[PDB]
């Protein structure tokens, strides 16, 4: 039961925000956020720099200073703001959901129903954790009493990807806000729209100004800006894993600030002989067509058990087939246009490469449209681990399909490789999913289920996945500097 | 690796203990303890009342006094302790375990391998906790610094069962002391010799006078003494449902005691259709038989899947049958005497009435010696959930086997008691395990396994099994006084 | 900020709450409640008793049972409509602010900005621990994996008082809810209508109906039906020590149902000779005299150092002298009148104790006015630590001050009582302030300032002031039931 | 009470150790180690390269393989190795700290009574932590089951200073091993003596091959070796600021391993006019002067307030020429030689610009003997916030005095540096201590004392002092990988 969507939504922010006011880049400079399903420019935006990142940067730390409105503020009263903009986006939520299908590519519904949902629930949870996270008093030897006060780590650089504008913003501001910190958020120029409309909606709220100051434009300028600042404590980032690598960098050449770093995968999706196969069959499309095949955990690694392999492959292609491809406004797409023309080109190079190195190609293949970046549902079989699809992060609707014999076996292949953000295990048997999920080097195991996530349960990780953890109480590590307080007392006692 | 047991054993301690100076009742009075392999008077041992616990209580509550040696003495220092004492048993490890056989009846194997590593492990375990159970400062609302002091109870007096004594000793003194209180323990008037030994090791361990003291003696008397005392602060105690009714009562007519129980149980033990036929026999025969089947969470409603019924049974008499009866000095006994005569009878008077109500006796049934306490491993068949042997705990060598067809019927039968102890779950399939392990209604619910004990993991019953948790972090909280102290601040500042 | 008040608020509800809907009692009997301003009658209320009791304790069971939309209703959801209730409450804020002032007599303006917005405190702040009050995953030995469920304890018997309705009846229900909870409360016989109001926004919120049942009446029939049935799990208590122990009492006679005390105290308000005395004079004032002095952590005993005890003792007779007493609707009334007509004989009766007893009437000590029941502000000086007034809780507008001279005599005096509530020190000296938080026995322990309650912060009493802890993170232990799941797993590896 | 050393105890180590095996570079090569004392070479060591670095990473990965007995070991049992590691260690106590003064100079006294006791303070603190770190069991949203599995984070590279050799190795080995990962240990080439004598203790104490591997030898060489490995999961690095960085960018460029450093300061010790002028001068001495001022949380910056300024700095210079400089093994000797020539060298250079910079120069500032590496306790008075030696880490018997008047001046003042490691703040009022505590920025803030470690406290820096944190239960953060499993179930219930 969706609202009927506005196939055209107005755009109302498009500058860099800072204060609570909107300013343009100092350099006047702009680009242009393009509708992946048409092609056309949707509006031009503020193309934030390292100048523009310097204001911000300078209104974070006055929002931070000790007896500021910010600092001063109750914990539970953090609380009650980020509640009032869950509020606000829920009231705003037709408009947001459009917005961001305009911008992304995804279907409305989807849009709706999961994103902004999630978005809502993630906002939510960390409001309630806003006056909870406490500090400890400890038991120290001799006479003292000593305890650690939980403050927050500062200003906090964030930088998103496209993928799940809002959601990855909310993702974000929640463990921050919640703890006390100010940021200096830079979203991705393929989709700047929707975050910079909730920047409108954080004023609205009644955050002070400086808490939350969002800068648009290109990585190696804004982005890199804000990695090496000098006086940015703490830098959170999501997106590709040599990106990465040019942040921990540029952190370590810098002040040495903090960093979390959350990557891309090539999770593995291990269906044993004795899983429901309708169920599993169903569940592992979902978990690699997912959002255009644009997820961080994509179950690009589907290991099917042989006396199971021909029956699961035949249902899949047939699945894959019928997967509606279009406009992400009709109600029965099920699949939207890719990000932009970069993505479409690196996806269909993917698909070339796996046709060239012996992958069996089961159906798509090849461009589903004439305007936009749109690309058929693609599956490939007898893929073997040494293969390029079998390695390389797709971020794309190319399915791949291994076989394999032992339990033992899959688990080896399904470690052998450089990340490790996800897997899971379609079983009916207790004692191989216990096996498996303690085997698998992942940061998430799913057991007969995929892409389930939940404000309340950590997401990252292992290896070359990234490192720290977002969602959940492990989602403000990372946002809190722990203070130490030893003060001498006449006689201690217990 | 087990040493050649001394198989009548020299008693050093037989008297009251207080200040870490043995005493012996005001009355004069003793009371002789039994060997239930032989029937006959090992020794007398002072028979305390409640003058000698208002002495014992006296001598706790000025160890627990501000200032003193044990409330000034660090928290790592308290761990320090009880990793001593925990040497100390174990260098005396051979000669507690014939004590302990000689006292109770179980094997001395069993007492070796089993009790008196179990009772190492949970002095270890909980030395570590001594110095990290932290407080929290909390982030309150208004220019205010708040924080908890987590503080001992205080003076803490403990009641425990005659089937583990030595164990039962090291659950209730490991969380105690580690968290700093004081100890006023009244052992069962069935097996005080060995609790009365360790409080010899005590002493030796360097523990503070006054800090443990042990009054053996009857219930009525030093028991309801202890529940009643107007000095006491918090009381433990383990037994029977009646007794724990008379403690909870007690303390609410005298001052108001914090109070926690671990009472009996009707555990079932669920065998579903797909589990290990070899395994669940053996585990189920276990579950019921272990420690003469003198346990608390005794599997003692076996329910098996009418599919794997006949099978299950025929393996079940035949295990029964081969299990050897004997002095529990003797390498090949897995089976010793029951604790005393009152226990032998009452046990006895289940079987008849087992025989009366319409149960099928498979095996056993009557007495397995002319001397001591031995009772023939009994095993009845086609029981129905209103048996008095299928409701009230036996405590014996009474295995109860009935049979059930659906998983929500189990499910059903097994809550419906009132007891909540434990219960167990045999099966190869994921769901159902997770189906059963959710809705029985249990303290602790063991999937493919029984009777699994770990100083790390919590135990406690649901309903009229008992209030509170042993074991674990949560066996802390029962001894821990929380105290927040709020301070005004000049400014309060994130 | 005050909204006007309506002087004679309309009463929509006065019945019993059961299952969403509201019932007569099965007797349709009725009782008085009184405004305790005009000592006229308001309305009359359904006389609950145990036949009622066992109606609303079968629709909670009911509830409860597993697969219900409350069980089956996610953690986050649970929040929601905490969150729900809490807006419904603000938005009738003006209302039951009046409601309450006309039920209870304190001033308008007190109900308005202190217990209504303690009470939207108190369920937002319970609200965000829905869904984060984790289980754990232990690293038990062997070849298993072991972890903890926290279950809701069940049906919850919830008795409060009349002192602070709303915000007992939140202290109740926030944490109760918070964690999958069904209750059936029974409100104060003198102040039953804020809380069957509050009952409405229940339902409104969303609330499926027997999760929350309200039935008012008297305490020995309706209070002990709850404290005696046999199928409510925990009870929860609020009031007098004495009808503590009965429901202790009750509890382990019938089916030993947790139980959680909050009962009265003689809190120690020490004001050292370096305090600041303009600081220390104003709130040792609040902290007798705040609701008519009605208060169960009241500093009833003010300790003043002798070097400024005759300069405090001054100061505190001309601010209590000029406490205005009068219509509790009018904005310039700072003291209302007392509950009812047996409170008000009570405290007469221990003012002219204190007379007798040689206790110094400093001012008042007598009625404040001829209609209503209305005392005046009435101080007691060179008060000794034998007197009467002294040992019991008076619970009324009578303050005593006593003399001291050392800092370790104060601590002795103060701790001399069998009440342990809350206790407070006025110092500017960093050691005084460590070395008194840390040696006074009591729940609460404030420094330079007094009654700073929060919902962050834990609320209970030592010694017989209570037991178990509310407010908090803590305050969600007594609501849960761990349960302890140990599966067995193929290798357990690290 | 000190046992009598041997002033030239016996070398038994000086290889590099790897799977519990003692070898010689892979190129045969050594470098010695001198005895700061004398000059003299005290004897030559393994030079350990990237080759050996290399076969210490592999020992370690293949020693960390699931099913290894390192991985199957039950946590309770890691806890147990360190316990009886610990025994060892004090076995060896007399010995260890004569090889320790020895080889870094620091007096025999102070390496028996402090280093060591804090070494086996350490590792039986965590010993109790083995098995207590537990996951958590997640309320999400839908009929899912997650929990949190919290696995060790891998093979862990280790890089350590020479300022307290056997505690550094502590600090770094008690967690690791504790949450079960596996070691690959980068000592001081300046220190690696009593390091490697501690793993043939580990080895002696039945920890598996390749757990822990000691590799000595040069930064540039063996260190960045660890730092750019691709197969090392996390590295941890305790020293300067400089190598902190390129250690940071190094696990950035390689492999994206975890890392938290632990670098110098600039710690400033505030003493406020109100605070007692006997302990302040002996506490700010010992501040600085403490383990020949070669400690990273060193007060190198005593603030104190003009109205005592005068008789501070005259009890200063006092004290600080009484400083009995000479030979470590000398009961009556307070400070001994500095580690090397190079520091030896760098510390000279700093005292010149001193004086250069107008510094006032109160007593030392020169060589205190012909032979070794001794510095004259130094006092620098009226030193400015812009002077060199009020800005840059000394790392030597350097005291920096410097004047001030508002509490609000000195906040700024000491918290306007880059770094952020500790604080202090000497003052009997309450209210400015808790005003300094939570405005300072720092990781550890004394009030009224310094230098108080404990194994329960957490210790770390703000800013570019480092990141993370080591000691107490955050220690256990950095060295545990979080995974997250989500399982469906049939129906979700609470
Ligand atoms: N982990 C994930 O969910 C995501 C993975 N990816 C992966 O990365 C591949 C390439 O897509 P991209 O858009 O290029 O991802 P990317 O990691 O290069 O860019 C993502 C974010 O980082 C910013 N950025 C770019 N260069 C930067 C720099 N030098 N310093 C700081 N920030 C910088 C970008 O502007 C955007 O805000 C995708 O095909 C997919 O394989 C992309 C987005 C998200
Ligand atoms: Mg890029
Ligand atoms: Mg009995
Ligand atoms: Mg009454
Ligand atoms: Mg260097
Ligand atoms: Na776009
Ligand atoms: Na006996
Ligand atoms: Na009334
Ligand atoms: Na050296």
């Amino acid at each position: 039961a969706v609202p009927a969507p506005n196939q055209q939504p107005e755009v109302f922010c498009n500058q860099i925000f800072i204060n609570n006011e909107w300013h343009d880049a100092v350099s006047r400079k702009t680009f242009p956020t393009v509708n992946p399903s048409t092609g056309e420019v949707i509006c031009q935006v503020a193309e934030g720099d390292k100048e523009d990142v310097d204001k911000a940067v300078k209104a974070a730390r006055a929002a931070f200073q000790l007896g500021s409105p910010w600092r001063r503020m109750d914990a539970s009263h953090r609380g009650r703001l980020l509640n009032r903009l869950a509020d606000l986006i829920e009231r705003d939520r037709t408009y947001l959901a459009a917005l961001e299908t305009l911008d992304n590519g995804k279907p409305y519904v989807i849009s709706y129903l999961v994103d902004l949902d999630m978005v809502l629930k993630c906002l939510r949870y960390y409001a309630g954790w806003a006056d909870k996270y406490h500090g400890k008093t400890i038991p120290i030897d001799g006479d003292f009493f000593s305890y650690t006060r939980h403050e927050p780590v500062g200003v906090c650089g964030q930088i998103i990807p496209w993928n799940f504008p809002l959601l990855m913003q909310a993702w974000k501001l929640g463990p921050a806000l919640a703890t006390g910190n100010v940021v200096v958020m830079k979203v991705a120029e393929q989709t700047p729209l929707t975050a910079l409309y909730v920047a409108n909606l954080i004023k609205e709220a009644g955050f002070p100004p400086g808490v939350v100051n969002i800068v648009p434009g290109f990585g190696p300028t804004a982005g890199a800006a804000i990695a090496s600042h000098e006086d940015v404590d703490k830098v959170a980032f999501t997106g590709s894993t040599e990106i990465g690598r040019v942040i921990q960098v540029a952190a370590g050449s810098s002040n040495l600030k903090r960093v979390t770093l959350e990557l891309g995968g090539k999770s593995p999706n291990i269906i044993m002989s004795d899983a429901d196969m309708d169920w599993a069959v169903e569940q592992a499309h979902f978990a690699l067509f997912f959002n255009q095949g644009q997820c961080c955990c994509a179950g690009s690694r589907t290991f099917v058990q042989e006396d199971i392999y021909d029956e699961f492959v035949e249902r899949s292609v047939a699945r894959a087939k019928s997967r509606v491809v279009g406009n992400p406004f009709d109600s029965k797409t099920e699949q939207g246009p890719q990000v932009d023309e970069t993505q479409f080109k690196k996806i269909l190079g993917y698909i070339n490469t796996g046709k060239q190195e012996g992958a069996k190609l089961l159906c798509g293949g090849g461009i589903a449209a004439d305007r936009g970046y749109f690309i058929q549902p693609t599956v490939f079989g007898d893929v073997q681990d040494g293969m390029t699809i079998a390695k390389e992060e797709i971020f794309g609707p190319v399915m791949q399909i291994l076989k394999f014999k032992t339990i033992e076996e899959v688990v080896g292949r399904a470690n052998n490789s450089t990340y490790g953000l996800a897997a899971a295990v379609f079983t009916k048997d207790l004692d191989k999913a216990n096996y498996l999920s303690q085997a698998l080097q992942a940061g998430t195991v799913w057991v007969n289920c995929y892409d389930v996530f939940g404000a309340q349960s950590p997401f990252g990780g292992y290896k070359m996945s990234g490192s720290g953890r977002e969602l959940g109480e492990y989602g403000l590590q990372a946002y809190t500097e722990v203070k130490t307080v030893t003060v001498k007392v006449p006689q201690k006692n217990s």
